C-alpha cells in the first residue's frame, strides 16, 4: 500500500521532466497521421499546449518554442516567425503595462482605491460592493495579479478593524471573512475584461485576429470598452449579489471607516507627480477611447487611413512619462540663482519601468502570435475546417454557449492566456463552419478564458488569494460554480443583444469569406 | 562674471527638456527642405539622433519614437513599424543575453578569469597581458559592462597585493595602477567586437543589412568570428604593447600569486551546474560557428534553406537552460524509496533570467531596426545616395578610412549603438555610390563605432573604470588617441586583406545594385 504512494510521489517529484521528455513521444503519431506540414504544425501546437497547461516550461520560454520548431520542421523561417512578436499589438500592452507601472509607482491606484472605499461606505453588503468594484476597476487597466494583490491586506485590515455569540457570532464572522477574501480575485478577473490591456487574451485576440483575418479592424479599444464594460457590471453585480447571498447574509461600521480613513490619511496629501500621473492616465484613456471608436468619427481620421493605431496613441502618451517633471516647475527657480540646481526626478524612469514590466507576458503574448501565424501558414487551419464538418448543424447561438462552456471549463486548469491561444484557431475555424461572423465566435472565447473562478491554480490572483490560508477548496468550488454559470449565461445575452450592433455581427464579413 | 557661470548652471540644470523641446524647432526646416516623405523620415532620424547622443530621454524610450513619429508623419503604418523590433538578429542578441545570465548566475566567468590570470603569471607585462585577455575573452560573450566591472576588484585586489623610493617608486606605482585600469575596458571594448552577439553594434549592423540588403547573407556568426577574431588579437596586442609602454615600463609576485589563488579557492569546488553551462555554452559557440561558416558545409545544409539562422540555434541551446537540472542526477534516487523528493533547481529560472536581461537593448536594437525600415521605405537612403554625389571620386581605402576616423571620433561622445545606427545608412549609400561592396564600408564603421577609448563618457566600461577615481580625463585621452589611430590602422589592413576573401568584397554585389 505505501509502496504505491511511494511510486506516486516519485513520479509526482519529476513531473517537469517525464512530461517535457514524454510529450513528444506521444504526440509523435500526430506528424504521421496529418499531411506532413499540417501534420507538424498540429505537433508544435500540441506540445506547446501541453508544456502550458503543465508548466513544464516557464510559460515564456514555451512561447519561444515556435523560433526553434517552425524553421527545424519546415513550417516557417526565423525571419517570420521572429517579428510576429513584436506586432503593434504587444506594444500597445506593453504602453499599458508602462502606464500601470507609473501609477503604481505613485499609489495613486491605493489612493483610487482608498477613495472609493470611503464613497462606497462600511455596510457589509455595501462594503463587499465597494472593494468589488474597486478591484474590477483597478483590474482594467492594473494587472488581475497587482491588484488582487493590493486590495488583499486593506480587506484583512478591515476585517480586523470591524470584528476587533459563540458558534452564530463565530461562523457569521467566518462567512463574511470568505466572502470579502473571495470577492477580490472574482472581481479583478472580472474587470480585466472590460478593457483590451486589462488582461492578455483579449491581446491575445487581437494578435490572432490580425494573423487569421488581416482585414479586420473593427475591435478597438473603443469598440471592445463599449463592449465589455456594461457586461462587466453586470457580472460583477451577479457575482456580489451571489456572494452576498452566499456569505454576508444578503461601533464596528465606526472602527472600519476610522481605519480607511487612517490609511487614507498615511497615504499623505496629494503630490504634483499624482495628478500628472493621473492626467495623462486619463489622456490615454480618452485617445485610446476616441481614437476610432466605430459610431463616431475620431481624431484618426484627421491623418492617413491605415496608419495609426491603439500602439501608437499609448506609446506617444507613455514616453511623456519618461520626460514630464515629478516635481512641480516654477517660473521663480530661473531668477533665484541661489536656488540649487538639482536634476528634476521624472515621473517614471526607465529602470523602474523595466524591472516592473512583465517581459514575461509580453514574449507569451508573441508566442501565441507566432503559433496563430504558424497555424495559419502551415494550412492547420484549413485542416481543422475540414474536420470540424460535423458541427455544421449546430445553431450559432448554441454553439456561443457550448465552446464558452467548454473555455470557461479548460481555464479552470490552465492559465487564461494559454487557453485562448490555443483554442482561437479552432473557433476562428467553426465560425467560418458556420457562415457566422468571426468575432461572434471568437469574443466569447476570449471573454470565457477570463472564466477562471473554481480553482487557485486557475488564475494568480485565485492563488493570491488562497495564499491567506482561510479560504477553502469546496468554498471556492461552489462560488465558482455558479459564477461560471451566471458568466456564459451574461456573455450569451451580451453576444446576442448588444455585440450585433457594435461589431456588426448579423451579417458575415467579406473578409472572411 | 558670476552671473554668467549662474545662467550656465541654470541651462546645464534643464539641459534635458530645453534640448528635448528645442530639437524639434530647429530640425523643423528639414521637413520643408526636404520632399515630405523624405524630409519628415529624416527629421524622425535627426530628432532620435539628438535625443541619443544628449539623452535628452532614455536611449529605449527615444528608441520607441519612430513607431510614434513614423505613422503620425505617413512614413509607416503601425502593423510594419512594430514587427521590425523583434527581426531574429533581436532575438539572437536575447538568447546571447540569457547565455550570458546564465554564465554569470554560476560564477563560470569568474572561475575563467581567475584560471586565465594564474596561467599568464604575474610579471607586470604579463599580467597586462593577462588581464587584457581575460577581459577581451569574456566580453565575447558578455557585456562590455560587467566584464569591466567584474575585471576591476580583482585587479584592484592584486595591485593591492603587489605594492602592500618615494617618487621614483610612488610614480612607478601609479603608473601601474593607471595601466590596469585603463587596461580593462578597453580590452572589453576590444573583445565586445569579435563575436556578433559580444557587442550590440553588431547586431545593429545585421539588422540593417536586413531591411537595407534583404538578399544578403554572407555575414553569419562564423564569418564575422573568422574576420574579427584575429583582428581583435592583433589589435589587443598593440594596446597591451601601448599600455605596457606608456604606465608599465616596458616576495610582491609571490603575494598576487597567492591572493589569486585564494580567489579561485573561495570560489569553491567545481559544480555540475557550471560543468552543465560550460558544455551548453561550448555547444552553443560550436553550433554557432559551424551552422554555416561560407566556407566549409554547415549542419544547415541538411535542413530548408532560407529557414533557419544563428536566432534559432540560440533560442534552441538556450532553451535547454530552463529545464537542464542543476544538481547532478542519480539513478539510485529512483530506487532509494526513503530519499526526499524535493523538486530539482533548474540551471536558469525565467525569472533571474528576466531580471539580468537588458531589455532597454533589446529595444534600442528594435528602434535602430525600425529607423533602418522608415529610412528606406520613405525614400530618405535615395535622397542621400543623391547628396552624396561630391564624394564619388573617393578611392574606397580612402574612403574606408575616412569612415573609421570620422565614426572613431563621433563615438567617442555618444553611444555605441546610437552611433552605428545613426551613421549605417549613410554608409550602405556611400558604398552604392562608390560601386563598393557594402559590407566594405558597412563593417568598418560598425567595428569603430566601438573604438570609444578617450573619454569617460564614451562607453560604460570607460565610465566604470573612471569611478575607480584614480584614472584622469587626459591620460584616458593620450592614450585613446593612440589607440584610435592603432584601431583605425588594423581596420584598414583587415579590410583590405582578408575580409576579401571572407567576406567575397573584391567584386560589386548583385543584390546590391
Ligand atoms: C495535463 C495533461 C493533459 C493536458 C491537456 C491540455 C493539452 C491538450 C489540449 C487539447 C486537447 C487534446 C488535443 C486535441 C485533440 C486531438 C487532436 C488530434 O489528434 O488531431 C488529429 C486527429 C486525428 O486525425 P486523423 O484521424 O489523422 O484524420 C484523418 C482524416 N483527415 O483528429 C481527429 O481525430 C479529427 C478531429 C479533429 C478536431 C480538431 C483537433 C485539434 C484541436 C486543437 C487545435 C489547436
Ligand atoms: C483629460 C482631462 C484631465 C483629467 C480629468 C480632469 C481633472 C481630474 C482631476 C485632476 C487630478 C486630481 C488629483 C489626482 C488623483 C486623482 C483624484 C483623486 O482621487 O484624488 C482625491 C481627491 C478627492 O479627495 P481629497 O480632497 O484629496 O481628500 C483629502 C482632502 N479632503 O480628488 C479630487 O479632488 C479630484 C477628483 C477628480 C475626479 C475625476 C473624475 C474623472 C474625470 C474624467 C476621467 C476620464 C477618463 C476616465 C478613465
Ligand atoms: C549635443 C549637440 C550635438 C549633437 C550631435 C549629434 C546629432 C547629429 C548628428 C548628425 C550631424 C548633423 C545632422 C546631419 C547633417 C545635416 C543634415 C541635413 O540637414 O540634411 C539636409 C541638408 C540640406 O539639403 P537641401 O539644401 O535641402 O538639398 C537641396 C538639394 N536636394 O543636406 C545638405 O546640406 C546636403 C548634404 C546632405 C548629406 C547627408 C545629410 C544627412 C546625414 C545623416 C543621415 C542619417
Ligand atoms: C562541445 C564539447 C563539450 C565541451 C568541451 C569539452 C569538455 C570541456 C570540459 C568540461 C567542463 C569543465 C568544467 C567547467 C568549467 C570550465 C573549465 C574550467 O576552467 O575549470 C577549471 C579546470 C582546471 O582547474 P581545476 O583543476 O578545477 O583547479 C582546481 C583543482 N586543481 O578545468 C578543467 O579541468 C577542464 C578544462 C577544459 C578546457 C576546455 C577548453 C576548450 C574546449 C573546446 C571549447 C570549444 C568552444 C569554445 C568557445
Ligand atoms: C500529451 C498528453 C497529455 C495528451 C495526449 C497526447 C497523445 C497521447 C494523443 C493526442 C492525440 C492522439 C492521436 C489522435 C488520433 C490518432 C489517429 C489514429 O492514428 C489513432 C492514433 C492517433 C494518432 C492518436 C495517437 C495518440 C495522440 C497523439
Ligand atoms: C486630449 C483629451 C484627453 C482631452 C481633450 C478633449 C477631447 C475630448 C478632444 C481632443 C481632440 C478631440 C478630437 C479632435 C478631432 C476630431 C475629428 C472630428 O471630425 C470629430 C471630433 C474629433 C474626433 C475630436 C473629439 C474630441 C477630442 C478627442
Ligand atoms: C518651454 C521653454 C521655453 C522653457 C522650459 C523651462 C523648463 C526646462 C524649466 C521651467 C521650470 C523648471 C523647474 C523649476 C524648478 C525645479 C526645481 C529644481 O530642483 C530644479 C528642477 C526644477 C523641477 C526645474 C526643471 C526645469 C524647468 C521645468
Ligand atoms: C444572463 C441572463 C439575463 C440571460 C442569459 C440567457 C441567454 C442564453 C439568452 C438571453 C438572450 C437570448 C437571445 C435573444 C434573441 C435571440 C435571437 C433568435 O433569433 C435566436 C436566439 C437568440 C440569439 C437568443 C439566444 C439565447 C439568449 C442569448
Ligand atoms: C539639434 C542640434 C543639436 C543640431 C542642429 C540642428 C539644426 C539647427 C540644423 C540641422 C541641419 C540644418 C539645416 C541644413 C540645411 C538647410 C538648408 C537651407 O534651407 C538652409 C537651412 C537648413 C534647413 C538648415 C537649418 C538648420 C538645421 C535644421
Ligand atoms: C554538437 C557539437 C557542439 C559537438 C559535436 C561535434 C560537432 C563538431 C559536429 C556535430 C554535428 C556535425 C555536423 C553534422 C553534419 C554536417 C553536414 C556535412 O555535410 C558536413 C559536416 C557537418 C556540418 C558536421 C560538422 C561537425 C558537427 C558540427
Ligand atoms: C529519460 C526518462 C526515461 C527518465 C528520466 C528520469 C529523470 C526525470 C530523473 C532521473 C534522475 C533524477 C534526479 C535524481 C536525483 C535528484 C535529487 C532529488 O532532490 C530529486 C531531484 C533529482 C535532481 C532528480 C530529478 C529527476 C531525474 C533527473
Ligand atoms: C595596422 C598596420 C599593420 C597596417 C595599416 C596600414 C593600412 C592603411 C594599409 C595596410 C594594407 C594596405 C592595403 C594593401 C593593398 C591594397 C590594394 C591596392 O590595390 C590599393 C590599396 C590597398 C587596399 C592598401 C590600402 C592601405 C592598407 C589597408
Ligand atoms: C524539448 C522540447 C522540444 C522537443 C522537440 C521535439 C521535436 C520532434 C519532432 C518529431 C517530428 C518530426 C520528425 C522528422
Ligand atoms: C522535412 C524537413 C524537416 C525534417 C526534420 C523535422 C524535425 C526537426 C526537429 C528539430 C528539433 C531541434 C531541437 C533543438
Ligand atoms: C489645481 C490643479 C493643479 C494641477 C497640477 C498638475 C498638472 C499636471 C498636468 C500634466 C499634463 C500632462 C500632459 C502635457
Ligand atoms: C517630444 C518628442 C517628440 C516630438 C515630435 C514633434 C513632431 C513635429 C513634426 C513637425 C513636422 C511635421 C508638421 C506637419
Ligand atoms: C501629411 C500627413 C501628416 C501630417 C502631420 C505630420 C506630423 C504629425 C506629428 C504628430 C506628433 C504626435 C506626438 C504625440
Ligand atoms: C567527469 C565529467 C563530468 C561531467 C558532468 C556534467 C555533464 C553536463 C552535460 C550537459 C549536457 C547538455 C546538453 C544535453
Ligand atoms: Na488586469
Ligand atoms: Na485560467
Ligand atoms: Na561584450
Ligand atoms: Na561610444
Amino acid at each position: 500500500m505505501a509502496a504505491l504512494a511511494a511510486a506516486a510521489k516519485k513520479v509526482w517529484s519529476a513531473r517537469r521532466l517525464l512530461v517535457l521528455l514524454f510529450t513528444p513521444l506521444a504526440l509523435l503519431p500526430v506528424v504521421f497521421a496529418l499531411p506532413p506540414k499540417e501534420g507538424r504544425c498540429l505537433f508544435v501546437i500540441l506540445l506547446m499546449a501541453v508544456y502550458w497547461c503543465t508548466e513544464a516550461l516557464p510559460l515564456s520560454v514555451t512561447a519561444l518554442l515556435p523560433i526553434v520548431l517552425f524553421p527545424f520542421m519546415g513550417i516557417l523561417p526565423s525571419n517570420k516567425v521572429c517579428p510576429q512578436y513584436f506586432l503593434d499589438t504587444n506594444f500597445l500592452f506593453l504602453s499599458g503595462l508602462i502606464m500601470a507601472s507609473a501609477i503604481e509607482e505613485w499609489n495613486l491606484h491605493r489612493r483610487i482605491a482608498l477613495k472609493i472605499l470611503m464613497l462606497v461606505g462600511v455596510q457589509p453588503a455595501r462594503l463587499i460592493l465597494g472593494m468589488m468594484v474597486t478591484t474590477s476597476f483597478l483590474s482594467m487597466w492594473l494587472s488581475n495579479t497587482a491588484s488582487t494583490a493590493m486590495m488583499l491586506p486593506i480587506a484583512n485590515a478591515i476585517l480586523k478593524s470591524l470584528f476587533g455569540d459563540s458558534r452564530k457570532e463565530d461562523e457569521y464572522r467566518r462567512n463574511i471573512w470568505k466572502g470579502f477574501l473571495i470577492s477580490i480575485p472574482y472581481s479583478a478577473s472580472i474587470g480585466g475584461t472590460a478593457t483590451l490591456t486589462g488582461t492578455a487574451p483579449n491581446l491575445i485576440l487581437l494578435g490572432q485576429l490580425k494573423s487569421f483575418f488581416p482585414q479586420c479592424d473593427v475591435v478597438n479599444f473603443g469598440s471592445w470598452f463599449i463592449f465589455a464594460f456594461p457586461l462587466m457590471l453586470l457580472f460583477l453585480l451577479a457575482g456580489w449579489l451571489w456572494i452576498s447571498f452566499l456569505y454576508g447574509g444578503l461601533n464596528a461600521e465606526d472602527r472600519a471607516r476610522a481605519v480607511i480613513r487612517e490609511e487614507y490619511q498615511n497615504l499623505g496629501p496629494i503630490k504634483f507627480a499624482e495628478q500628472a500621473v493621473f492626467i495623462l492616465f486619463c489622456m490615454f484613456a480618452i485617445l485610446l477611447f476616441t481614437r476610432d471608436p466605430k459610431f463616431i468619427p475620431g481624431w484618426a481620421s484627421l491623418f492617413n487611413p491605415g496608419f495609426l493605431s491603439d500602439a501608437v496613441t499609448g506609446v506617444a502618451i507613455v514616453t511623456i512619462l519618461f520626460f514630464f517633471p515629478s516635481q512641480r516647475p516654477s517660473l521663480k527657480w530661473w531668477f533665484d540663482f541661489k536656488a540649487p540646481n538639482t536634476e528634476t526626478e521624472p515621473l517614471l524612469t526607465w529602470k523602474k519601468a523595466q524591472e516592473t514590466v512583465p517581459w514575461n507576458i509580453i514574449l507569451l503574448l508573441g508566442g501565441g502570435f507566432a503559433m496563430a501565424k504558424g497555424c495559419e501558414e502551415s494550412g492547420l487551419s484549413v485542416w481543422i475546417g475540414g474536420q470540424l464538418h460535423p458541427l455544421e448543424n449546430v445553431p450559432p447561438a448554441l454553439a456561443v454557449l457550448l465552446i464558452t462552456v467548454v473555455i470557461a471549463f479548460f481555464t479552470e486548469f490552465a492559465s487564461n492566456t494559454a487557453t485562448i491561444i490555443i483554442f482561437l484557431p479552432v473557433l476562428a475555424e467553426l465560425a467560418i463552419r458556420l457562415r457566422v461572423h468571426p468575432l461572434y465566435l471568437m469574443i466569447p472565447g476570449t471573454v470565457g478564458c477570463s472564466f477562471a473562478f473554481m480553482l487557485p491554480v486557475s488564475t494568480p490572483p485565485n492563488s493570491i488569494a488562497f495564499a491567506s490560508g482561510h479560504l477553502l477548496v469546496k468554498d471556492m468550488v461552489r462560488t465558482g460554480l455558479l459564477m461560471n454559470l451566471m458568466g456564459v449565461l451574461l456573455l450569451s445575452l451580451a453576444m446576442n443583444t448588444w455585440a450585433q450592433t457594435i461589431f456588426q455581427l448579423g451579417t458575415f464579413p467579406d473578409w472572411a469569406d
